[PDB]
């Protein structure tokens, strides 16, 4: 079973014959092809797919340091769950513990291992090109239970385990690593991570993911296309302006002929000659256009809409890239602007892929009290702090409340809120204590008269 | 009966030819094809209906996580359905509970399922591909009572069951899945979910939903004609500009051509030849202009056009995904507010569905008493709390009151409300105490004197 033990089928049914029993081949969505990795390896030098990874890539390496220690707070952080817990002692270590781990991307540092974000950029890249994010886990030899490194790994290479029955494996060695056509490795559940952006419940989608690349696949080639033919013109092309016919009784020699050709370029050629008219008496002379006086790049609107397309299908702005966005007219609890929709659109889902990943394999060897993610800055600057702080001396907090906040000892006459009410208030507390000061006294003194 | 004993038919009184005596074929809405789930399922890879089918379901992703945990408060959550309740202290645990079964999609966590963004991101594209959502819920194998999982099912083999008589089984095995025309499972309307949006009176429809894809069949094979009609042009057409004419009072010999050719090609082709003129002397030459001097895309306003009649059978602006807006030219205005209209009205429907299934099938399971529902965030800041703070301390609250809200230590001078009038009002009610004092003990004194 894919998942687990179900009574509906989630595979097909009849075991299509795959080259090998052993793994699941990566068939095209109409069957036509079983090697379709190999077949999108070949768009991964396309310069807009390459435009949009970079672009991307290059957003999302800014979160990768920990928000810790960034003090303008962008970043990521790892956190309890819960916000009501207040964590103990040992938490805060083991927290800053993992935050480094991850940093360095295992437990120790070595500069030979991929920084975070490098695997950041890595997996972006990935899940661009073939939408497969494979990372292997290494725990350490001697403690099976300890994570030492978690390393990127070549989705082309990996590839669902099948059983003999065709049934794929669970619980078992689920994944192996295929190359030249037979198995080099293979690994658990456990030793190897795969995520997928774009699931499918089709039964012979086998699991596997789908590729912008496939879907566009059509309009990949017809863009490759227009630039060749575009730029054709000066490769291959004829790009002579016209024909200029002189015509007599008969042809001239090729003698002669070269001879008006030397007349020709000693007389007019370059800047030299550039002004000079010459004179011709042949019997009739005609001059035959054969090209646009003005020549320019054709089927930029063709561009254009391929162009639109594709962006569309990855989510991005085409003017985010240097293209016109088709229509224009661009489109939160914060006052935001159009271009933060384009910015979000693009990016949050991304984050959150990453996120998942990052919390269902490494952080869940800690256990589900942590959570890693991302963490955006902060509207929180020393002015907004003192306002908000001027409120709550108002509404909570004493002065030497505040003053322990910051550390500050605490003073007689603090314990009061900055408020004429308050004082008022304990103005008449005062004077009531007085009062019942003096009736209780003149009651007493009653009472040892009587 | 379909939904339960009524005396109205709810299905064709006399029995449809299907194909099989157990299940109800698909019949498109014309009867003119029997494996309607077939012919959609071609068009799984359009690059527009992928377009929209990502867009969807990248915009319903960020909503999986439990808002609970969310310091922005974005996500879902599992409520009481009283909005007036205040929740025991074993619900608190049982809400927690359903939340982490849901987030892990079952009751243990198990890298090898589906997270519920999976789910989601799956039961969405079916929505739009086949108007039909279909999950089996998984029940304990001790206690059948108890559910485990649930897990979506590929919806193109989902059918009703149907008795010997030709009428669909309720009670019973209501639903059987069919792969290869022959049934592989079977499920009681307890094992598995059914979800249409478009929903139809008409008996025929035997209860089946109704594609969008179906509908606009007609404008995607137009799209797809324009597609290719407008790639041919360099696939299979003939670019070539004119012929060039030359005359004599004989054809020149293919050899004496040849070497015209490479007479050509040596003086006149690519970069190196650009700029020279030939000189040439037959009797009269002529250039035939085959094509327009500029070619370009063509039909782009019927392309725009079909796509916007799609846009409008799947409520998503154009514009969103790169195309000119016709139905709002110039966008639309009125009711931030642009980007809020448009998103929700493509968002908001989606979304309570995927709510409505939820409710029904899974939380049932635990009793009315809770709610699913997704949740977006608030505008609830520090800022805005403590500005309702700062409110309710004028109208309701003591500062002890307010300080015991943060557990802190209520003090001596508060219990007062920070207004001057009610500080007024206590400091006459105090004199007032001590006059009715003075009063009531110069009465007894007086008494007694007298």
């Amino acid at each position: 079973s894919l998942y687990g033990q179900q009574q509906a089928y989630a595979e097909p049914f009849i075991e299509m014959m795959d080259t090998n029993p052993e793994f699941r081949d990566k068939r095209s969505y109409m069957k036509n092809e079983h090697n379709l990795h190999d077949v999108l390896k070949k768009f991964g030098n396309n310069p807009i797919l390459n435009a949009i990874i970079l672009t991307r890539s290059n957003q999302v390496a800014m979160y990768c340091q920990p928000a810790r220690y960034s003090e303008k707070g962008l970043g990521f952080e790892v956190r309890l769950r819960d916000l009501d817990a207040e964590p103990g002692r040992k938490e805060k270590e083991e927290m800053k513990r993992i935050e480094d781990f991850i940093v360095n991307t295992g437990k120790d540092k070595d500069v030979d291992r991929d920084s975070f974000q490098t695997f950041c950029k890595k997996i972006v890249r990935d899940t661009y090109i073939y939408d497969q994010v494979n990372f292997e886990k290494v725990f350490n030899k001697n403690n099976k239970t300890k994570l030492e490194k978690f390393i990127a790994v070549d989705p082309s290479t990996i590839f669902y385990a099948t059983d003999k029955k065709g049934k794929i494996i669970k619980g078992g060695k689920r994944f192996v690593q295929v190359v030249d056509k037979r198995v080099v490795a293979s690994f658990t559940s456990r030793e190897l991570a795969m995520g997928i952006r774009n699931p499918r419940t089709e039964l012979s989608s086998s699991g596997y993911g789908l590729s912008e690349v496939e879907i566009a696949m059509k309009e990949f080639i017809a863009y490759n296309n227009t630039e060749s033919f575009n730029d054709r013109f000066f490769s291959h092309g004829g790009t002579t302006r016209g024909i200029l016919q002189i015509r007599s009784d008969q042809q001239q020699s090729q003698h002669a002929l070269e001879n008006f050709k030397r007349e020709w370029k000693s007389s007019l050629s370059g800047i030299n000659g550039s002004w000079q008219i010459p004179v011709v008496m042949a019997d009739d002379i005609k001059f035959v256009n054969m090209t646009p006086t003005a020549n320019d790049m054709q089927f930029e609107k063709w561009l254009n809409y391929l162009i639109n397309i594709i962006s569309a299908l990855y989510g991005i702005d085409p003017a985010e890239i240097g293209f016109p966005n088709r229509g224009g007219a661009t489109g939160e609890a914060d006052p935001g602007k159009k271009q933060q929709q384009s910015q979000n659109k693009g990016l949050q889902p991304l984050l959150r892929f990453i996120e998942d990943l990052v919390n269902r394999h490494i952080i869940s060897e800690y256990g589900d009290k942590y959570t890693f993610q991302f963490v955006g800055g902060d509207t929180k600057s020393a002015t907004d702090k003192l306002n908000i702080l001027k409120l709550e001396t108002q509404i909570f907090k004493t002065v030497n409340e505040a003053r322990e906040e910051q550390g500050k000892k605490p003073i007689e006459g603090g314990d009061i809120i900055l408020d004429a009410s308050f004082l008022q208030g304990t103005a008449q507390l005062q004077q009531d204590k007085q009062y019942n000061d003096g009736k209780q006294k003149e009651r007493l003194q009653m009472m040892m008269s009587l």
